[PDB]
């Protein structure tokens, strides 16, 4: 049912929230947008890189182009909703613009609990609790909370950083459960690990912590039971699907344009690779005439994101029923009809940028930076009297159960800018 | 009349844009918002500090803050504007949320075409042709070409980079007429300068070389005449009017929270020169348990700005038939009954921030950096044909009148990223 896909409430609500009563002018959806533009955790994207250090490609701008994008879809996939379901307007109130606001803030902050140094800093967490200083506690947790830190998850923590009570603020940004349920890609537990091939299993989408938080999140959107095991799991919101499209839009055709902007990827490669998307559309004697490269691929990257739009608006039509029923297997992109450009694209974006030596380097200089970090950390907690770790514990967390406490470990070394990750890590190695 | 001053028309189009006729996932103003975000002069934000250099506190940032709080007072004025005027819904199609597009658009680009270090980074420029290498062109210009340089305004080179017309690419960003008007806070030339005290002659909004498209913009908008001479001047778009509450605002309030988490101004001070704005609204219990500065400082400014966004509505809606008219001489702000406490705010600012040692370091070595770009680019103008120069030109300028090619280059150090121009300036002095 999407009058209940379409929930208003926030954590802590004890009475409902109707559509039809919200005024237009401070509609739950769009505040969420607003509150996520003034935290501090989204500010401080500001000051964290992509794998690529130039300081014009910042994690803040990605996030603010997927958001861009991920509008851009929910309204329009909004607009035929109500076209299909016309009582979501004429009785309960919907507009279209509902649908892209969920998607907009969902995606805005996708990126937003995300450690440094991409997939190698979420690595390097992980194998501190597997296989270094951290494996000594793995006797005193469960299964699956010892999952969540050897598997440490940047998309779960996302959902940490939008939702975490602190004294003063209980429910972190407390953003409507819709866009949490359009934020949750991945709505199970780190237990049992990828149980299946589906899109919605290749990783896990809350911790432990968060768990009665979810759970609280599924039944009161009322989506679909996917085990009926202590291991919990649910199907996706459908909206997720479009969060998802707007963030694989993004990787793929913008981190093609910033590798031809950089010179990792020759230019000579640009129309090759992007002719499929932009044929019909490419006004090929204005692209002639761009007489910068910067604006010539920047115009390629403007029509191959219109067209993946408009066929992933179709995709998630086309399998809608499919979508609301939980029987979607796949991506949105999966089904497309670029696929396999698609695909050549992200290949080559994995060879000419992800495999470059400068992303190699910094990957490899990550790991020590956020091992070095973790382990000043756990040893400060294990035991807090000594003079060195009361320094440790005034420098890097000033102002709970043991799982409690390593968990926001990893949530607060995950969420530091590059710029105060590498200035710690440098003082307590005396650089 | 408010069908005119809500003008779909863009640049080169041959043929009216009604409202009624639309797709309404493709709203002409919702575009307009999208190209800015995507486009590489809002990207190259990234890399601009403010006055202050903490790597967190960029002119992006800013720009974002102040397009949600423009949206906020477009879509509240907007809804009480289709109360007063239900003609413009019923009949020709508005929506609120068409307001706060407008208003949300033009403010995100306000500070794109703003010269680094600031109010400095202008003056050094103005400096340059007035008293530097550059007053030799004073006899090869107009009054109100050499007007331009000596008294260089960032917001007239907004206006040129949003507009400014390339090869492939005609009009620039080529953003909806209403944006335009809405974007400008000073729709006259740089003559005569300051011809009264009026908020809209304080400074001027747009170069000679973007004289002919305001023109267009002023009589499509239907913009009321100023002078009737050929120095020409127009009453403000209404909805200028709320781009600068929104700049105002965030100014007043934002540096101040800047100035608090920064250590510039003690934290003791918070509560004091806030306790005003946000008296009936602080929930004191909560404020006392939020644990750190920046949550606490954050608090208030989120109760300050809601506070100011409220009251400028509703002096908007008191004034609205003057401002309609071009007889409103304030600014929204100048009028609010915190003007005292802005103004200590904004005082505080200035003795704490703007005059901190840190600032005036950074200001002083503004002017060299500049000075050195722009007699750099000059000479290379003057002389095109020696080694020296063709190397500039390849460095600094790769890829006309005497007027076009000086306003060119104030256009292009102006929007030079922070990094760039230092590492520019350092080459061409060998640092
Ligand atoms: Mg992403
Ligand atoms: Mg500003």
């Amino acid at each position: 049912n999407w009058e209940h896909l379409l929930s208003l409430k926030r954590q802590g609500d004890t009475a409902k929230r109707l559509r039809i009563e919200q005024d237009d002018t401070r509609l739950g959806f769009e505040v969420d947008y607003d509150r996520i533009i003034f935290s501090a955790p989204f500010r401080s994207l500001q000051d964290k890189t992509q794998v690529i250090t130039d300081f014009v490609h910042t994690r803040l701008t990605h996030s603010l182009e997927v958001s861009v994008v991920g509008r851009s879809l929910g309204r329009m996939v909004g607009k035929k909703l109500l076209e299909k379901y016309p009582h979501l307007e004429q009785v309960y109130g919907y507009k279209f613009n509902d649908f892209g606001a969920i998607v907009a803030a969902a995606a805005l902050a996708h990126d937003i609990g995300n450690p440094p140094f991409g997939h190698s800093g979420e690595k390097a967490i992980g194998e501190f609790f597997k296989n270094g200083y951290g494996k000594r506690y793995k006797d005193s947790l469960t299964a699956k909370e010892y999952q969540d830190l050897i598997k440490f998850e940047g998309n779960a923590n996302g959902f940490k950083v939008l939702s975490q009570s602190k004294p003063g603020a209980q429910g972190g940004l407390r953003l409507s459960y819709a866009t949490l349920g359009a934020f949750m890609k991945y709505p199970k537990e780190s237990l049992p690990h990828k149980p299946s091939d589906h899109i919605a299993d290749k990783k896990y989408g809350f911790f432990q912590s968060e768990r009665a938080l979810f759970e609280d999140v599924a039944q009161e959107l009322g989506l679909l039971k996917r085990s009926t095991t202590d291991d919990v799991s649910w199907s996706r919101h459908p909206l997720a699907y479009l969060v998802e499209a707007a963030d694989d839009i993004c990787y793929t055709i913008i981190d093609f344009e910033d590798g031809i902007n950089l010179g990792l990827i020759p230019e000579e490669y640009a129309l090759e690779y992007m002719v499929k998307l932009v044929g019909q559309t490419i006004d090929r004697n204005k692209y002639n005439a761009l007489q910068e490269t910067s604006d010539r691929v920047s115009y390629l990257r403007a029509l191959a994101i219109g067209t993946l739009i408009n066929e992933s608006v179709d995709t998630f039509m086309k399998y809608e029923e499919e979508i609301l029923a939980g029987t979607f297997d796949q991506s949105l992109i999966d089904k497309s009809n670029y696929q396999a450009q698609i695909t050549d694209i992200i290949n080559l974006s994995i060879e000419r940028i992800y495999n470059s030596r400068e992303v190699i380097e910094k990957e490899i200089a990550g790991y020590e930076i956020l091992s070095t970090l973790l382990e000043a950390r756990c040893r400060a907690l294990d035991n807090n009297d000594t003079h060195y770790n009361q320094l440790i514990q005034q420098l890097l967390a000033p102002n709970k159960s043991l799982y409690e406490n390593l968990i926001q470990i990893c949530a607060e070394v995950s969420t530091m800018t590059d710029g105060k990750a590498l200035r710690n890590y440098k003082k307590i190695k005396g650089l």
